[PDB]
């Protein structure tokens, strides 16, 4: 412990262990782990360049075949990889297991990673259609708090959901201790740092620590597909949207959604003193966020929805460069403590820092925008039902089901109730029993509403309808 | 019920069975009755008619292996499989080979799976299980006992699985089934091989995929010397993506009595059993025995392959026939100890799986520290008995404390050489016992030993270390 004391001294942060005389060894053996880890010396100056760091003005607008065909020629060479951003316990869902372990109630109760696994299974058969060999989309999986074993356990539990074991690397972020308004780290426990996620722009930090992208080198990956877990609709490894970033020559790329309500909490892709960034929807000023142009759309309404491309040569030059350019954001937060007695704080008593994945689009040299429709892209999981009536298990599941009737119907098939009435493409719900189109389709047999005209063109069906690869069951 | 039963034995020529039917008293008579009705005597025919009816293999990284194998049990990722002429009734798991300890080969096992279970949670960092599937036969009950007895050695009755397998009918040359007794079909477990079937038949493949069970380690109970759970074993078949793996040693002596590992363009193992003399001896350039590769009864198998084999593998298994002495009963109702093999019993083995594997890997270890069997009586042939067992972990052991830098001295305080010469017939070798709690494989033994010097005997368990007197 004595080099351990004049490391802490150095930086001052010898009170981390004022408690150690009052610790029975199993328990002081904890503590030393989680301070021999850390690098004090560089939190200190974070801190520093956190609290120097310590809008709307300077804001300004945005003003296919080959696309697809682009991208699956892509995925068809091994050429693609996807980086998952998979949170942390589903806290704002009221549940601790991650999102990607979510059941939103389907009528075949798949979870969001099965989905998001059989559409990358899907891109891997598409393209080896049409290119003739067998191809591999990576999947890196960024998990964080520690969720990380109970998702390889899930993992492993559904046979990677019939992906190869080795294609799927999990890593774990790191996190950052909790400070004092006076640059000190804060003991949650009489042995315990308090300790929290530094953001999902973590990410570059933690790639970097732990070599990720050599190993997308080592696999010959050009672009990677960065996305959030919890949208159910999300096109995972989108050959379009590749295959646009590709012929474009896009070092960085970003999928958005056209904003129409001024309050949506997502944020808006913009120039900010002429470079490109995302201000997060926490940022903007409720003037800024109602402003609208001549046609009457929002000025700002290119929100963000979590979908973006980098290059490995890109996200190399994120990873070694620039981000360790950028301080972190400084968030005041309360932060439970311990001289004796353990606290919960009524009042922020302390600051988290974090960074942003989208913190680093200001370094791109060619930086470009894809817009999609929502209707059949965002649907994101971000609430628990009865919260505020959006972004919840419900709107999910309604918002996949609505899509996939609405295939079904692109595709030549038709709904009917009981006697054979065929049903409208928007139905009527006038009774209490009334309930909307309950269908859902695999995709492993469907990616985006293709090949769907053996199982439904000129037939008609009475819902639930679920289309998947044991085929066409009316529940 | 009795005319039927009749009728159902004379269409597959098995009548005889009833041949005392009536001298039997009532309790008897229900009791071989219920053994016949179970039986499916077309089935058993169709068996027997069929049952009377080689290439080599082409032959450091151990602390990788290890850790890999750690790291799997650390995830609660791997059991064990235990398949359970002495001159005893008992089960051999139940054996005393006269350690200084005094424990059976049960209880060596036991706490070489306790152990491994803490060193992988000294190495990850989390509390860890390795369920322990023992596979009985018709030896259950006692083994049962046995365990229940000694507190299962310290594990939990929960992580250790018994279940029975398969038992076959004796047969005569002329495939007639053989009365023990008046009133009791003469039985046998169907051979190690039976395991599969047994497998299928108790969803066991499904019991190991509902814990979470991606490798099993399928060993023999009478080596004295097994690494039950071996990390190295089951790393190197986890780094080669192995779906089906044989430990094996270097067989030296033509007749020795393992099975060989070979190519038949598939793996098998041929018997000891099934070689001929000239295939036993021939020797390559370099002067070793071309089928050199030595089963020792220790396989790896994953839980996906096991699956494939209950799924589709498993019904295509052949059964061995082997000629035995079988006690029986003559048309006089006498007792018979026969002066001539008198019938058959069939069996499948368990390596008869190998040339359904697409992926087979071979590990060699070495004889010394990992295969000592168990297979006869001390008088009897001079090997593979109570005495050269306890000799051979003893000398093992006494190996450990030399490499942790340990000394044995005499009774004057002098040093001992590594390999002492006996001086007369009294002289014994070093005698020394390490629990598997304290050392699974000659690793943690510093503290005990380092520098230090011992007068045997000596023993080393969690009371400390021992010199006896
Ligand atoms: C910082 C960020 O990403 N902002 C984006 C976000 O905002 P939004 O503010 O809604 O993001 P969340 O609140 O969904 O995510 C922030 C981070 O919080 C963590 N977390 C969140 C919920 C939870 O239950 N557990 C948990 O650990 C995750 O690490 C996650 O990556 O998604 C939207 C699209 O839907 C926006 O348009 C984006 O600008
Ligand atoms: C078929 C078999 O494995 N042969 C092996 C065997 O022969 P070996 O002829 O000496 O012995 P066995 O076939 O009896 O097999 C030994 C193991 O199988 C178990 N058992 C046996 C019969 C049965 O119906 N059920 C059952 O579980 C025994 O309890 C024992 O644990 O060990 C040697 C190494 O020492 C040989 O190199 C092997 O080729």
């Amino acid at each position: 412990i004595n080099d351990l004391k004049l490391t802490l001294s150095k930086a001052g942060q010898e009170h981390l262990l004022r408690f150690w005389n009052e610790l029975e060894e199993a328990q002081q053996v904890e503590l030393y782990a989680e301070l021999q880890a850390m690098n004090f010396e560089e939190l200190n100056f974070f801190f520093q360049k956190a609290i120097e760091g310590f809008v709307d003005a300077r804001m300004e607008p945005v003003p296919l075949q080959a696309w697809e065909s682009e991208g699956l020629f892509q995925i068809s060479q091994n050429k693609v990889a996807v980086l998952l951003l998979a949170g942390g316990q589903g806290t704002r869902l009221g549940v601790a297991y991650p999102k990607g372990m979510y059941d939103v109630g389907l009528p075949s109760r798949k979870t969001l990673f099965q989905i998001q696994a059989e559409r990358i299974l899907k891109l891997q058969q598409v393209a080896e259609k049409y290119y003739g060999n067998k191809c591999i989309i990576p999947w890196y999986i960024m998990t964080s708090g520690r969720t990380m074993e109970s998702t390889k356990e899930f993992f492993t539990k559904h046979k990677y959901f019939g992906l190869k074991k080795e294609n799927v690397i999990f890593f774990q972020q790191g996190m950052l201790p909790a400070m004092s308004f006076d640059g000190k780290i804060i003991l949650e426990e009489k042995n315990k740092v308090s300790m929290a996620p530094d953001g999902n722009g973590g990410l570059y930090r933690t790639l970097a620590a732990q070599n990720i992208v050599e190993d997308m080198e080592q696999r010959g990956i050009w672009s990677i597909h960065v996305y959030c877990v919890d949208n159910i609709l999300v096109k995972v490894a989108d050959p379009r949207f590749i295959g646009f970033c590709i012929q474009k020559g896009a070092d960085c790329g970003a999928k958005v959604v056209e904003k129409t309500n001024p309050t949506e909490p997502v944020g808006v892709v913009c120039r900010v003193d002429g470079v490109y960034q995302v201000v997060e929807y926490s940022e903007i000023s409720l003037a800024t966020a109602q402003k609208r142009s001549s046609d009457g759309r929002l000025l700002f309404n290119a929100g963000n929805i979590a979908n973006h491309f980098f290059t490995v040569p890109f996200l190399r030059d994120v990873v070694n460069v620039y981000e360790p350019q950028l301080q972190h954001h400084v968030a005041q937060k309360k932060i439970p403590y311990v001289q004796g007695q353990l606290i919960k704080p009524d009042k922020p008593n302390g600051i988290k820092m974090e960074k942003f994945v989208f913190d680093i689009f200001q370094f791109a040299k060619k930086f470009v925008v894809y817009e999609v429709l929502r209707e059949d892209e965002f649907s994101p999981l971000k609430n628990a039902d009865s919260q505020n009536g959006k972004d919840n298990p419900t709107t999910a599941r309604h918002a996949l089901m609505s899509l996939h009737h609405c295939w079904v119907l692109n595709a030549g098939g038709h709904f009917i109730d009981e006697n054979g009435s065929r049903l409208p493409a928007i139905p009527r719900l006038k009774d209490a029993n009334d309930v909307p189109i309950q269908c859902e389709i695999s995709p492993l047999i469907s990616y985006a509403g293709e090949g769907l005209e053996s199982y439904v063109a000129d037939k008609e069906f009475h819902a639930p309808l679920i289309i998947d690869e044991n085929g066409v069951h009316e529940l």
